[PDB]
């Protein structure tokens, strides 16, 4: 019968990626690190709330040679295990070529013949085994394609390139019986980016195609220096708010409001590669809060990329429940936020009351507590407008211990949406000494005296920039730096040294408190000399 | 073994097309007139200079139905015959799908798998059955496609598809087999046209494919007004030859001076298609000769479009051989010319001296003859620069006679390139009749008196042009009206009349001496009154 393609992809609201799995380049599926999937996991997913679930797979290194390129049938089969596992628990399901893109695909430039062969007996083989499967489950050409080994390196004739795998895919799939007749198919923008002309092009070959069963995909990592913290880019802010509006208005007027739908096929903070951590939390809360509405907006169908990052796979449940609570808010509609998720107190001040920043986005308060305990409006708390107080015999009471680090919470509660959490904190000034050491392993001792490090510059004393990334004086978290909160270290890495010049370099650490630290190393080759500030 | 794709194109100079035969709609070859094909025919193409052979071919009505679409194998083998004659007398070949053009492929923007599936079919059926002949056949992917049943409505979407039917040409024919890796493939502009746009977009499809034996193919068929003779333009003018250098000058800029040799696949004047009559001889002659000459420049080999009106294939001689020298004259170099092929008298004024401009393009005049008699320089006619006086006393010998019509010729002769004939003319005023006639077989009774008619203007007398193509007041040759001359009569066509509304309408007849006379009808519903100057 008929498919409505906008109703299938409203159906699939929300999605989750079963990422680093069997899209992951080795033997199997386990080779970065994830376990061998489980009906339980589908299940636990299903459960949480998700309605759709993207299996990406790459296929090299599980199939045989030319011409034919037989896919091993006991990967298949493991893979089909999991496709029937996620139909069972209702989802739809999307299936794609993954890595594919960079391990070969990307090779057409100069292998159109090759690549093309390689590319259509892929899709023929994968195009029969699931042609009598339910609709519901769906076919993805290729993930993130390009044609260079390099990123942002898009070329005039790559588009034609790009244009030419999606429509043999077309092709291939609705010509091989079964349901492939209508089955739901989903074309990528080039790099999956959302640039007008990558657009436009998608566009082009999804109305050439003349199929009322397309669905354009699209990713999203978040602005750039705020996805991975650097240059300065520590707070959730107008830029990062900006492009979203920008990159998705784009997408809905392109798209959406011409009929065809967008997944969103996978979404993030381009950050999280390294580790969550390297965002404050806070403002990733606020990130995913502001972007999970304005796709709501624009009926954007999205899918987490998970890989196995953020759903525990070993004893399925959310390793940060707080952002997990927070998307699944989401879905429904906005929550209140604020400037920060912490109050900060001076250790040895008097402790006055702190008042805070709450943006609404249309809820109200309705409640607050401190440990727990639910505090009386008025006595123990004021709003004003926007603004909360929390009165200082609340944070006292709290923090009246001066025990360094988080001492308590104080949250937030409203009508509508997740609740907000202030993680009451005390601080000193922190400390960093003097040492000595080599490129390869370089600690600064470092007392954080109960604050968060936020971010690092580093400068030349002679001036200009120092280290990776030198148009900004603030260096990449993690990548160039990290701070040991166990150790009672502040790390320099290698990647760092490698970028820096012998001669002097002053540091600035700037804390989530306020407080900013100097510090000075001189590098004479692999040798580092640190100096705290005196 | 490697393949040179530019000597290849330069060794087919000059081109012929086997036209209005294998292409014909209909049953068979002789649909539109023309006899099978004899190996004469193409012995005696061969025999001329010619040393390549375009074989337009239609299969639409020599194949089966879906899905296989069978090549009809009778058909085939006629094609195939006159593919080997032409290769047994050392010609290159081309062979292509042509009507099938406007038959079903334009087809493919609301049909597209429909199209494909057919096509697709046909090429592999041709590149398999052709796969071990030399390389000196070449294929064509499709006759000057488009995808609205109408010229000049080449809309966003097209270009898209004409990029995948000449992909896919290309993946079939270069993975059948044979020589078919390495054979040469001729794609199309859209329309085969020469604007920039589409220029580019062949441009953009020839480097995607990343193959060393790929030639770029247009064709040209003259400044639209004078290439059908309406609008005024009985003449060729800076317009036609700003036309010519333009248009070849961007073919140069993007093919061949990048390496990407161009057949011109087919040349001549689009009004051919009425007759080669409605083209004024001398100014035919110098359209083709500087059409010649301007490819010559720039490195394209031409095929001239014969749809049997210009080679006899009865006698295997040429209809018009001036027309034929002029071209084999250009195939080597420049010919001179002059500002026109004739010269004429007033039937009873004194006969003076003739002095015409000649364009000596490089060349010397030797010699002058009057009806094949050699003139003396200096007594006979004096070369003053490029003004060629043709001494009273010449003209009187030729015409004196008063004969109205063509009395002899004056040919003058150079040290290169062909001659060029002055038809000497004697003639009275040219007087029109009054009449009464209806519109589906309208005759003004014509004394020509040794003139011939070069165009009509029609306006209505209140103001306004009249008749077809009514944003000027000079009528389409043939289309409108016709001289004609056995009978003493000028033929008002019913094509003319449809677009003429009652009323009176003031016409004007411009002959080539310069006479000019006008003529009223007043057309009443389908009965039209004529009347004569007075
Ligand atoms: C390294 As990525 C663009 O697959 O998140
Ligand atoms: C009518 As034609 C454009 O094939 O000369
Ligand atoms: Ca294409
Ligand atoms: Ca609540
Ligand atoms: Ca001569």
């Amino acid at each position: 019968k008929t498919l409505d393609i906008q109703s299938y992809v409203r159906d699939m609201q929300p999605g989750w990626n079963l990422g680093n799995t069997f899209d992951a380049v080795g033997q199997d599926e386990t080779a970065w690190g994830n376990p061998r999937v489980t009906r339980e996991l589908i299940e636990q997913i299903a459960d949480e709330g998700y309605k759709s679930i993207r299996i990406p797979v790459t296929w090299e290194n599980r199939i045989g040679g030319a011409p034919d390129y037989p896919i091993d049938p006991q990967f298949l089969n493991r893979v089909d295990q999991v496709v029937q596992w996620a139909l069972e628990e209702d989802l739809y399901v999307m299936i794609n070529l993954h890595h594919d893109s960079w391990l070969w695909i990307y090779e057409m430039e100069h292998n159109y013949n090759g690549v093309m062969v390689k590319y259509r007996s892929l899709w023929e083989q994968l195009s029969n085994h699931f042609k009598d499967y339910p609709t519901k489950l769906m076919f993805e050409s290729v993930n993130e394609p390009k044609f260079s080994q390099n990123w942002g390196e898009i070329r005039e004739n790559h588009h034609a390139l790009l244009d030419d795998l999606n429509t043999v895919f077309f092709e291939i799939v609705r010509q091989s019986g079964g349901q492939n007749d209508i089955r739901p198919l989903v074309l990528p923008t080039m790099e999956t980016a959302t640039s007008q002309p990558l657009l436009n092009n998608l566009y082009q070959t999804i109305d050439k195609l003349d199929d009322p069963n397309l669905i354009a995909t699209v990713h999203y990592y978040g602005f750039w220096p705020f996805s991975v913290n650097i240059a300065g880019y520590t707070r959730f802010e107008e830029n990062s708010k900006q492009e979203i509006i920008e990159a998705f208005d784009r997408v809905h007027h392109t798209f959406v409001a011409r009929g065809i739908p967008v997944v969103l096929g996978e979404f993030g903070l381009l950050g999280f590669d390294k580790h969550t951590g390297v965002i404050q939390q806070g403002e990733k809360l606020k990130f995913f809060e502001f972007l999970i509405h304005h796709l709501n907006e624009r009926d954007i169908t999205h899918m987490l990329w998970d890989n196995g990052q953020h759903f525990n796979r070993h004893t399925y449940e959310w390793y940060d429940q707080e952002l997990f609570d927070m998307m699944r808010a989401s879905w429904e509609g906005r929550s209140s936020v604020a400037e920060s998720n912490f109050i900060y107190l001076k250790q040895g001040d008097r402790i006055a009351d702190a008042t805070v920043s709450l943006q609404l986005h249309g809820n109200e308060l309705t409640g607050l507590r401190a440990n727990g305990q639910r505090l009386t409006p008025g006595q123990d708390y004021e709003l004003n407008g926007e603004r909360l107080t929390v009165k200082a015999h609340v944070l006292s009471a709290i923090a009246s211990s001066g025990t360094l680090g988080t001492n308590g919470m104080v949250t937030a509660e409203f009508n509508r949406g997740a609740d907000w959490h202030f993680r009451v904190n005390t601080y000193r000034t922190p400390v960093l000494q003097s040492t000595q050491g080599h490129v390869s392993n370089f600690s600064i001792p470092a007392s954080f005296n109960g604050n968060s490090l936020a971010t690092m510059e580093a400068v030349y004393v002679d001036g200009g920039n120092a280290g990776p990334q030198d148009w900004t004086s603030f260096k990449e978290f993690g990548y160039a730096f990290s701070p040991s909160y166990d150790a009672n270290e502040m790390k320099l890495t290698e990647a760092f040294f490698r970028e820096v010049r012998d001669g002097e370099v002053r540091l600035t650490f700037h804390f989530w408190s306020g407080e900013t630290v100097n510090y000075t190393i001189i590098k004479n080759g692999n040798q580092v000399t640190g100096i705290a500030a005196q």
